[PDB]
């Protein structure tokens, strides 16, 4: 353990939220020297991690599919920043909502998850894919008047430095986030154990059981499907609500569960070689809220496929 190799790609928020973690594991370890080499992309950057070019790669964790190919892990699951999704309003609409939107106001999305659940929301207004960065985005939005208002995550808007753009932040009764949405991820060898020793104290134990339940939904229904959550952990008990639309929004299925599971307060040393969770890797937290968290989101997921989730999900691919 002596320089850490911190792969990222060129693109502005993989920068940014590259070098947010490396600034807290420099806090945790001020001994130790990083050093950022900087290059789905995801392969490239695990290919650099194959080939030992560097240690570890930070993503955002809804990027990440539930299961990764072996050889990798996710190491660490970072403090959630909100998750919740959000709208910038076009220069014309400052003050206003979705809800008080003019009729057949056209709002900017290519995200299927969204467009089902606010089509069905807002049976009024006209929801159309938008395509670039977040840059690109807000420049269209501002430039032309094809959109009345663009949807994008809380999170990313608030690490670019944009928050002051955000119009309004939606409800889960509005729209529910993605899966593993405000987390990120980081990803190294799964073989590698100093370095998974090392990354492991950026974990944050409930945003790593949320984001477990979460993945274990997604999984178990089998980032390009019409699907969302909602979790909460409040007083010992994890809270989880899941939904699954047609690309219409019209057929709906959702449903919540909850289940007593500790938030574990103190590290432990912990079996090595237990299997990874949902391609997660936690040895230093306990591991039995770890499996609970997995088995409610089973439970929702089978809940939810009683209930002719497949059918749905099988009419709303991308
Ligand atoms: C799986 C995934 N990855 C990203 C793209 C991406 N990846 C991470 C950030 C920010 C949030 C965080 O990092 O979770 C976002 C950007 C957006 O969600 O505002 C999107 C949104 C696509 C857009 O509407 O065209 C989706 C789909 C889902 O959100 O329904």
């Amino acid at each position: 353990m002596r320089v850490i190799r911190v792969g990222t790609r060129k693109s502005q928020l993989a920068r940014i939220q590259t070098d947010s973690v490396v600034a807290t594991l420099k806090a945790s370890y001020p001994g130790l020297q990083f050093e950022i080499i900087a290059m789905l992309f995801t392969k490239e950057l695990e290919h650099a991690l194959e080939k030992n070019e560097v240690d570890l790669v930070v993503h955002s964790l809804k990027d990440l599919p539930t299961v990764l190919p072996p050889g990798f892990t996710i190491g660490a699951i970072c403090k959630r920043e909100n998750p919740h999704d959000a709208v910038v309003f076009h220069p014309k609409f400052v003050g206003k909502t979705l809800e008080t939107l003019p009729e057949k106001s056209v709002v900017g999305t290519s995200s299927l998850r969204r467009a089902a659940q606010l089509q069905r929301k807002f049976p009024h207004l006209e929801f159309r894919s938008i395509r670039g960065n977040l840059n690109t985005r807000l420049r269209k939005l501002d430039e032309q008047q094809e959109f009345s208002a663009i949807i994008l995550a809380t999170a990313g808007l608030q690490r670019m430095g944009w928050h002051n753009r955000v119009g309004q932040i939606l409800h889960p009764e509005e729209c529910m986030y993605a899966v593993g949405q405000g987390a990120l991820g980081v990803e190294v060898r799964a073989k590698d154990q100093d370095i998974l020793d090392l990354v492991g104290v950026l974990h944050d134990p409930e945003t790593l059981l949320r984001c477990i339940a979460e993945r274990a939904f997604l999984r178990h229904l089998e980032c390009s499907v019409p699907v969302a959550v909602h979790t909460a952990m409040k007083d010992g008990q994890l809270y989880l609500t899941g939904g699954v639309w047609s690309l219409d929004g019209s057929d709906s299925i959702q449903e919540t569960m909850q289940a007593t599971i500790h938030v574990p307060a103190q590290h432990e040393d912990g079996p090595e070689d237990d299997p990874q969770l949902v391609g997660i890797t936690a040895r230093n937290i306990p591991r039995g809220p770890q499996l609970a968290a997995q088995n409610l989101g089973i439970s929702l997921a089978n809940l939810l496929l009683s209930k002719g989730a497949k059918n749905i999900l099988d009419v709303a691919r991308q």
